[PDB]
């Protein structure tokens, strides 16, 4: 059931700066990110949230905001990137009053930070898969933490080179859950039960 | 009881542009405007809302937003000024998706538009009382429509010349409901029962 719909609808107008930028990903993809997050809450899919490649942080701020909207104080949002520096993203969470303990930051190269990542389980995994290595590093390390019922979201999936990186990973692991389109740009799938 | 608090809290961060301008009046005065509007809804004080001197319209957008937040479809918000033109304010309501039938516009000089004003009753009357004539025109014409339990809000009350205009009006009508401070700038009073 849709708690604080108005809040989240306004926040998307604001994050996308449609109101006068904090995320390039646009409305349709924030919409997708809302439904996936609301599904894991409603269905009881355990785990934290995590985005690799956050840029200014809008998507991570938004995921945090949905947790705010449904009164979930247990799940953590993981903001993972090299760093548009870290402190700028931090204070981007602040301006929404969401810079708190439900937001943790993993600064550094993915090669270095992800294998030893202090994440136990995920209900949502998100990546702006522009590059081959970034995508594999993210999927290979973090996907195994993705709980059943959890979602993987790939923001630039339909870029052919991103496609191929992704098909390659799904072949490696024998992952066969079917991919669904979002907007001709991004795509996602829900891990099986 | 506080419906959609998160929505309204975010909207104030946005209207005041504390998030990256739509109202100069600031947080404390949007806060005051929230409590007064929530009181008339909770207490059943009938009537529309009306602001004279709106500038970009932020306060009027906000009043409309509180109606959005409490699911009140009956009350109208009156946006009253000469016109930073009218159409700019209109599309300022649009960017929040609140440009609808619960918002009506009274363009023109107060001398011309207010005596023949198509307003029946008010629960909230608001003015940025910078000038003597604007203040009197607003109070004299519209205050008598203010229901019992209704609020009058004067955004620049503590400016000495605004003070005196206002004391003058309250003397004229034998209005004795005591004035309360907001922030050292604005002030308001609640009409008696
Ligand atoms: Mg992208
Ligand atoms: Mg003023």
């Amino acid at each position: 059931p849709s708690q604080n719909a108005l809040y989240l609808d306004l926040l998307k107008k604001v994050l996308t700066n449609t109101i006068y930028a904090h995320t390039m990903i646009g409305l349709e993809r924030l919409d997708n990110l809302q439904h996936c997050v609301e599904a894991v809450l409603a269905d009881g899919v355990p785990g934290d949230f995590a985005e690799t490649g956050v840029w200014r942080g809008g998507a991570c701020i938004f995921m945090r905001a949905v947790l705010q909207a449904f009164g979930d104080t247990g799940r953590t949002v993981w903001v993972v990137d090299s760093f548009v520096s870290l402190e700028t993203v931090r204070q981007n969470f602040a301006r929404y009053g969401l810079l708190d303990e439900q937001v943790r930051f993993l600064p550094g190269w993915f090669r270095d930070t992800l294998p030893t990542a202090p994440i136990q389980e995920l209900a949502v995994l998100r990546l702006d898969g522009d590059l081959y290595e970034s995508t594999m590093d993210s999927l290979r390390n973090l996907y195994p933490k993705l709980s059943p019922g959890g979602f993987v979201i790939i923001d630039d999936y339909f870029l052919p080179s991103c496609q191929d990186a992704v098909k390659g990973f799904r072949a490696e692991l024998g992952i066969t859950e079917p991919i669904h389109d979002i907007d001709g740009t991004g795509a996602y799938w829900r891990r099986s039960w």
